[PDB]
């Protein structure tokens, strides 16, 4: 058998309040999870996830090929040279099943200083026509701030977990400059299913997306109720069970870096399953100039020999490395 990953459910609600001991008890849980398989479900998070999946379903189901081309990233539309991150990621019938729509900080506007300076990884979001998708852009911008709020709370948990004051991570995660993204991903049911869209792992397992570590500080993921994820352990891959009421949380490689690998970025992969489903990750990224000084929780003195790494640079390299290893999504 493929075994089952232990993915605890952590009530994160005290992270929004002022009961300091209760926050430490949430922190310990985040610590235990981060040192084990590296995944947990955040429960009692305060976000309406039923409204999230609904609005996301309307959008993916009603968008037309015309509109997809209008919103297409550079990978799919030569005319959109500025769209590296934000825009539509098209499926290719017969070949590629997954499709998605990525958007960035809504404060990135033409008169935002990083946009005026043409800084790498900052882009102005593109949206569909309001009349064809009424309320979608309002829904998505508000979602961005909702999951922003949740992530800030989670980062207070991680900071306490590592013995730091609660603002250690969160001080660098700001509405004005955060490079965080939301990706609205559709995995379709297809019959017959395109072979080119299925990968075979060394271990024989059929996959939608190969093994990887996330490019992020942490990743805050909502998915519908179809079991698909696996995490790598010394004993091989273990299945991560679905929970469409919670947020699945894990560390990305920037956390692994900062902590001298004390909190690993868990390697994980996406099994092929022939079922309609949604995956809505929020990648918790900092500001372009954010630097956190690496440290080592194992050492009495906490000292690390690792270089501080600037977030904008880490992100740029990471996104490029991911496309190279696992392909254009
Ligand atoms: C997180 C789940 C999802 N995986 C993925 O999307 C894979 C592995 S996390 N990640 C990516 O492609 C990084 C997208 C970054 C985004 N465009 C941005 O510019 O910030 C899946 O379900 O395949
Ligand atoms: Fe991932």
């Amino acid at each position: 058998s493929v075994s089952k990953a232990n993915v605890p459910k952590i009530d994160v609600s005290p992270l929004f309040g002022d009961d300091q001991a209760a926050k430490m008890r949430v922190a310990q849980q985040i610590d235990a999870a981060s040192r084990d398989t590296g995944f947990f479900y955040a429960v009692n998070h305060g976000i309406n996830v039923q409204r999230l999946s609904q609005k996301t379903k309307e959008f993916h189901m009603s968008i037309t090929p015309e509109e997809k081309w209008d919103l297409a990233i550079r990978a799919y539309n030569k005319e959109h040279q500025d769209q590296v991150r934000a825009g539509y990621y098209l499926s290719i019938p017969g070949k590629k099943a997954v499709e998605s729509f990525c958007y960035l900080n809504p404060n990135f506007t033409p008169d935002h200083p990083r946009i005026q300076a043409k800084t790498p990884t900052h882009e102005v979001n593109v949206w569909p026509d309001e009349t064809k998708h009424p309320g979608f852009q309002d829904f998505a911008e508000q979602y961005y701030w909702d999951v922003f709020g949740l992530s800030s709370a989670l980062l207070k948990g991680y900071a306490l977990a590592l013995g730091k004051e609660e603002n250690f991570f969160a001080r660098h995660f700001k509405p004005d400059d955060t490079l965080a993204s939301v990706v609205l991903i559709r995995y379709p049911y297809l019959d017959p299913y395109p072979e080119a869209a299925i990968k075979t792992a060394a271990d024989g397992t059929k996959l939608s997306f190969e093994w990887h570590e996330d490019v992020s500080l942490i990743t805050v993921l909502y998915q519908s109720n179809v079991q698909n994820l696996q995490v790598e352990t010394a004993a091989g891959y273990q299945d991560i069970e679905a929970d469409d009421t919670g947020y699945l949380i894990n560390c990305g490689s920037y956390m692994a870096h900062l902590t001298n690998n004390y909190y690993k970025a868990p390697i994980h992969r996406v099994k092929w399953v022939n079922a309609e489903r949604q995956s809505l990750p929020f990648f918790v990224n900092l500001g372009y100039d954010s630097v956190i000084d690496p440290f080592d929780p194992r050492e009495p003195n906490g000292k690390s020999d690792r270089e501080p790494l600037s977030y904008g640079d880490y992100l740029q390299n990471g996104l490029v490395s991911l496309i190279n290893k696992n392909g254009q999504t």
